[PDB]
């Protein structure tokens, strides 16, 4: 609730400015630097890795014949059933 300047008022509440900066940094600093570098990548990976966990075994296109789309069909053995 204090920043700079002003904070030099006995209440502590310095974080305003700490972590405000930090917070700008990572919107303002982070947003044109880490925004196309750190989205280019984790798009690039998170989208890399995704489209191997979640593609290879729906994108056989198929509806329930060598599986069933996530995990398998409606089995309850592992005796989570209501």
């Amino acid at each position: 609730m204090a920043d700079k300047t002003i904070f030099n008022d006995h209440l502590n509440t310095n974080p305003k400015t700490n972590l405000r900066l930090w917070v700008a940094f990572q919107m303002m600093k982070g947003a044109g630097w880490a925004g196309g570098v750190f989205f280019g990548t984790l798009l690039l990976i998170g989208f890399f890795r995704v489209v191997g966990r979640m593609l290879p075994i729906q994108e056989n296109q198929a509806p329930a014949p060598n599986i069933t789309g996530a995990l398998e069909t409606g089995i309850e053995l592992i005796k989570h059933l209501v």
